[PDB]
């Protein structure tokens, strides 16, 4: 939250590009834009681009897009946190939540997220935080995509691994109820070890039940 943000632009050629990968944008700005209708994973567009805007605003708010002219084909949001999820526990600034990255399925294969990711590290702020995220089956497009479950968690894996997160085991319920699903973060180079140990004792919780 207390840092500077600094916007950093690439130029992604695609079969249907080129795609203007840029960010973060302000609330402003991004309320001129128009969320591509293939943004459904999460919520409808209209619904979907409000949150977007919103997040933007937060001190802490970062929003990269991939954009087409005033359209939004894809996004990867940056926020504290959920004060109701685990992952908020604590008096810790250092820890920062990718929120979500979300494609329009025509653009797939293309490798936007990569790039996204990519854009979105550009920043030295970055190195400042850990950066966790969670992904979980029943918000992934396999019926668009034609991927079966496994098939979509080892290229999602894959893609995050270009944005410098790595997988975390967990005992989260949420994200232990499924296999598939999967905790991953992005230790920043310049994170103090007590931001991690924290860290280590959000995903592993119930350590009080062997201590
Ligand atoms: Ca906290
Ligand atoms: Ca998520």
């Amino acid at each position: 939250g207390m840092f500077e943000k600094q916007f950093n632009h690439r130029t992604l050629e695609t079969s249907l590009g080129p795609v203007e990968i840029e960010g973060p944008v302000t609330s402003q700005i991004l309320a001129t834009y128009k969320l591509d209708p293939g943004l459904t994973a999460f919520r409808q567009p209209a619904e979907q681009h409000e949150a977007l805007v919103e997040i933007a605003a937060l001190e802490e708010g970062r929003i990269i897009i991939a954009r087409q002219g005033n359209d939004i084909i894809g996004y990867v949001t940056f926020l504290y946190p959920d004060p109701y999820e685990t992952w908020s526990e604590g008096n810790n600034p250092y820890i920062l939540e990718l929120g979500a990255i979300e494609v329009a399925a025509r653009f797939r294969g293309q490798q936007i997220g990569k790039k996204l990711l990519e854009v979105s590290m550009l920043d030295p702020a970055m190195e400042h935080y850990l950066i966790l995220t969670t992904e979980y089956y029943w918000h992934w497009d396999l019926k668009g995509s034609g991927l079966s479950v496994w098939d979509y968690r080892k290229i999602m894996e894959k893609m995050m691994n270009h944005g410098g997160l790595v997988f975390f085991p967990t005992d989260d319920p949420e994200i232990a109820s499924h296999p598939a699903n999967c905790l991953m973060a992005r230790i920043g180079k310049h994170v103090a070890p007590e931001v991690v140990a924290h860290f280590d004792a959000l995903r592993l919780r119930r350590r009080f039940m062997y201590d």
